């Protein structure tokens, strides 16, 4: 079985493995400390996200200007996204599993600040949960948003970014199959599944501002984008 | 010699090893490369700050919300003054030695928008060139440079930093005093290197909108502090 | 292309960085201080080889015990193969063990170097002279893993066939892609599984050496059937 | 206090954090795959104990022939010291060779498990019964790097000679912090030296089972003057 590889296997290698936080836990806990380790550990995932996004077949084949632009629209949409997987698999609680030895638990998201953040990421876990999405679905999902946004006027590469994408949302439709539905269910998932992946543009337009802020507080001490959506 | 520890040998032994920037050589240059390949590089460089503030003697009795305040104010003094020492070591050439990988020579400092910002960088090795600064004198002035800025009401342990500043102070004069020179000489060099501490102020202002910017662009894809000069 | 997988393709998202060696360039070379640095070097290969083998597909589903044991027989095969393969690439007639720590025409007159380093040269030497491929390299460096079973048999014996008999089939798809006729590419098998098998009196000349460091500078001081590929 | 350095808190500074062994816990125990994993995690050990050593006030100052030398011999009792320490912290009478590979009751059941680890438990027990400080461990870590030398000296044997006095004495400054009076201080000193002199026979004792286990697992098969505190 594994003997005959897919695209989808192959997403399964380069997974990388989970980062932690290095959060002290016998210390009170604060906002302060919770925004200025989720910072450090945010630049840690997007130095994984580059490494990741090298690894996936026909990625570097892309112009290199056109890696770089596909990586800095759609890091936040990655992150979101995994963060949302790692929450769902650690527990059917409104939590956000940021790390192994950080997760934000309902009582955490009372300190100041925290929960209007936290209501945009409990969204993608919520609905990962109410459509219970398999490992292989969601490898393929998070790849498709990695290709969620070009430019207005274009890549560079614009022929081959479209078999690119085209081939994984082909892989996604492979995944549903093997749940094992009938096509009138697999057809209705399809629709589910890429509704949630045009709804991550929602989510991360919500959550760029607390981003920009938590910029601005705690390290500086103070249009032409185009959505490639499933649905209109 | 070494079997007598001072303060100063013991800065040296927590000095981490250089970072790679892995910047890919057998590409063309652009601005665009360069700059993204920075601010990985950057935030990576801020956990090893991190790491190493903590290992600084004294650093740890601080309340936690003094050290994370202090780290959060001297990120960027500490990164343009190590990258002086670098490029300073490097060559006598008027470049920014980055990584042993991403070296900003004079070439490339003709790509669009880099000199505007390398020459605030530049001013740094150039002082040290002028002054012929020793590494020990280095490891104690880029100590005090995490020291250099404090909330205009305090810290929280602000008698215990007194002591802390005072006492690395003591040791940026015992590192001048084995440059052998004369009583007067050593008086006046004082003056110059706590001058050039005085000046990194300066530098950081002129820096930190760049900084800004290249977040706006790259990543967004868009009074309460007191300073402690030397000299007044 | 690469968006139709092969268990190549796989194969070659698996392999692992190279490592360096830490070799202090600056000082005088000694015969003591190379081969402590490549005792170091060896330990952390195994680490890789062992993440790598655990990546490979299907290995993961034989029994834990077949793969502590596959692992056990087949380290140094992986080892010698790989340095031959980075020498070939890096080129004249040297070892690139790591790329700051190369065998050169001088470190080769240290004592007992050359004597060590004939056998791995012969395998740089071979890979050069049959011009092999980076894809068959790939291949060929997975038999070797495969290349030792207990004479018992493992425990997963039917898995561990099927799986060996997939690899052997893959090196057979990286040789067509050559652009040779069938009847060349038949031969090609021939000598590159020749070269495989003679990995076994490679490893059989470099086990000593292993063994005599190990109780030189470490402690200062039968049951097993090849799978050959041509009887 | 941190302010004024002296040399056991440069110790405390370099002393490296503790290494995971990376064991599976889901899945059976087994002697062999305890035993392959410690293998790993013995090699990795090595190299944290070689960058340690580089940083050891002194020790670089050594000619590098000497200090490869003492690296040899005594890895086996720093790593023995060491355990005995996490275990000592961690708790019982448990070996803690990782925090996620401990040895505890039932995994000491296994077979030849016991023969081995009775011998590393005296170490863990012995520092329990004298209650050594961190700051007295440190001391004597290093001084276990300097507790062996060749029969015909070292090439450094001068500075060698004044590095192991200063530590002596460290050892005895991070006695006299513990508060009791200039005789207890003195008897102290013996204790802690004698455990230290003892370390020779807990490593007489493991070196084979080191040896059986490389000749196992890994093969798939005099001129050393010992610096004792008591004669
Ligand atoms: C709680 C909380 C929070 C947030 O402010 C909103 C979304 C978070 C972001 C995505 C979701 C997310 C997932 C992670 O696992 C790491 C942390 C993380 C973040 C945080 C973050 C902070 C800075 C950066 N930089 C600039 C690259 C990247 C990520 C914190 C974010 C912005
Ligand atoms: C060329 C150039 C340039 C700059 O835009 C001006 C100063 C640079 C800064 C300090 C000097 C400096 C020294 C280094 O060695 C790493 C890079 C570096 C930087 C860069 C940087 C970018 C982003 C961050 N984040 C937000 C933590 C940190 C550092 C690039 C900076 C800002
Ligand atoms: C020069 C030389 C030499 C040798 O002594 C002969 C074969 C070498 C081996 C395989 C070929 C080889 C390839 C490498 O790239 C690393 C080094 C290496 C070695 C060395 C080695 C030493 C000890 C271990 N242990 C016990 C796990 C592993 C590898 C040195 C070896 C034995
Ligand atoms: C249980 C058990 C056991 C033992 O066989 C006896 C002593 C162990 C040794 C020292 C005590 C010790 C302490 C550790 O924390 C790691 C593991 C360890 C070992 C093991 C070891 C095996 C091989 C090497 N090589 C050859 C460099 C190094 C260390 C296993 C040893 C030999």
């Amino acid at each position: 079985p594994q003997l005959t590889p897919t695209l989808v296997s192959l997403l399964e290698v380069i997974e990388p493995e989970v980062l932690y936080a290095g959060y002290d836990s016998s210390v009170p806990d604060s906002t302060w400390r919770i925004m200025t380790t989720l910072n450090m550990l945010g630049g840690r995932q997007v130095i994984a996200a580059v490494k990741w996004a090298k690894a996936i077949p026909g990625f570097r084949n892309l112009h290199l200007d056109d890696q770089m632009t596909l990586l800095q629209y759609s890091w936040m949409f990655l992150m979101a996204f995994a963060l949302g997987w790692r929450s769902y698999r650690q527990s059917s609680a409104n939590l956000l599993c940021f790390a192994p030895d950080l997760i934000i638990n309902e009582q955490r998201m009372t300190l100041p600040c925290m929960y209007d953040q936290c209501k945009h990421m409990l969204y993608v876990s919520s609905e990962l949960h109410r459509l219970q999405v398999s490992y292989e679905e969601y490898l393929c999902m998070k790849t498709l948003l990695l290709l969620s946004s070009v430019p207005k006027d274009g890549l560079k590469s614009q022929e081959l970014f479209d078999e690119i994408r085209m081939t994984y949302i082909k892989e996604l439709g492979k995944a549903i199959v093997k749940r094992e539905g009938n096509s009138s269910q697999n057809w209705q998932r399809f629709y589910q599944l890429t509704k949630l992946l045009d709804s991550m543009h929602e989510v991360v337009e919500n959550l760029k501002p607390y981003c920009f802020q938590t910029f601005l507080d705690k390290t500086m001490s103070i249009g032409n984008i185009k959505k490639l959506l499933f649905h209109q």
